[PDB]
């Protein structure tokens, strides 16, 4: 390398591409919002022990979020969230509006950024996230996942 | 019992439940179209011979495409849809609409059925379809897919 | 084609290549032994159905078992067996010798052909045994393991 | 959580049972021995970035091994290594006595400790050894590996 299933990129063609790569699975989800989302940032679990992520972190002063699953025993089934301009950021490329997640536990962390634009869905019947793909200009551009068994 | 990363499900709730498990490749897709999706069989690839997985097909008058890919070198890198309900089946429930395939090579076998409801897409990067999973009432009700690298 | 881990070539360069394939998982092997391995030819599971892999029969008169797992809760955990030469098969190459199965629940499929030659061990922790690779010419003159979860 | 494919367990039942996990691939390993292998420690490779693992360390005054694979051309290509006991050790239980590294590239780590003992011999085909498993208590008393695509 071992390579991993890496399934999407929903988002847009500008910002600056980031793969932070493939762990064991997540353990917390940290972003900034506001109308669209600006930082993202995970803390992974590798092997027990909790690692954590590089940042892709926004300068626009946006309403902050700390998402925590519960690891083993709690894995996300399912992302989805729409995609589209932000005409006041004045920047023409399409970029991720809203963000939300939800859970094999039930728990769905709540719709972030406006639900404006065009619907990305992704349900995990049988599988796991295991790291998270995507570019980041100003607020984070495009998302884009990693599976394993 | 070896297990494959089964990936989404789109469409609705209504039909009878289908598996066909998981292969080796893709090599042949057939299916049958006119407002919605009716008919859906694809033959596969069972270890460099072809294997015609189970045919899941509709009485409905549709109209009829073959999709044959040029089998080692060519693969879908994307899926896309319309899952809407349809009330002309009078089926309330949502249905899978419109049905959109691109290849690694470059073809995409044009939208069949017609883009109205809310679109699903899903591109990869590295990973492979081997096997599909769906229901199937008088309409292609849903879809489900599996992966492996 | 996806690919699986294949880990194996036990025994030697003679007689000609076979592969079987890649499966769901194994339901009945089929060998001959006398001083050693002959015929092996397995009854593979493909999707929840019984599938025939190819029939890689030995010419020599030799003693014949068939050996049947309890399929899904049965499978194999271990595979190992001595190979080394034939004087009197004027091989002057090493061949399988003898081969021992061991089961998930206990059932070990005793010595079949010879404990002489060099020996070779492969413990499954977690994996599935999913196809088997490997030569015939007269006797078996090796064996492969293909691998999957 | 999510899973590789273990083998083995090549060794005795006596120790303390170790497992450093899986990551992205074997970019070191650093190992001790005289007549057994004592320590065993390896650098791995995570995501791009060097990731050392937990040292496994013996008292015994062993001699001291570098392994450097050159990462990304070169990974390792089969293990091999007779597990017997040790009288000196004052130990009843099988220990890994020898221990030999092959490479793709063509370069072969050859034998570090004794050759003696029960043989095993793991070749690979094709995968990765991306993890390494296994029991020190004052030696290495037994070896497992963790495998990926």
């Amino acid at each position: 390398a071992s390579q991993t299933i890496t399934v999407g990129s929903w988002g847009g063609p500008g910002g600056n591409g980031w793969d932070e790569g493939s762990y064991t699975g997540i353990r917390q989800i940290e972003l900034s919002y506001k109308e669209a989302i600006g930082s993202f940032s995970v803390i992974y679990d590798l092997n027990g022990d909790p690692f954590s992520g590089p940042k892709h972190t926004s300068k626009l002063p946006y309403k902050n979020v700390k998402i925590e699953l519960k690891f083993p025993d709690e894995f996300l089934e399912s992302v989805s969230g729409y995609t589209g301009p932000f005409s006041a950021l004045a920047t023409p490329t399409p970029v991720v509006r809203s963000l939300t997640f939800k859970t094999n536990k039930g728990r769905t962390f709540g719709p972030y950024g406006d639900e404006e634009g065009t619907y990305f869905n992704l349900p995990i019947e049988n599988g796991l996230i295991v790291g998270f793909k995507g570019r980041t200009g100003d607020l984070l551009d495009a998302i884009g996942i990693h599976m394993s068994l």
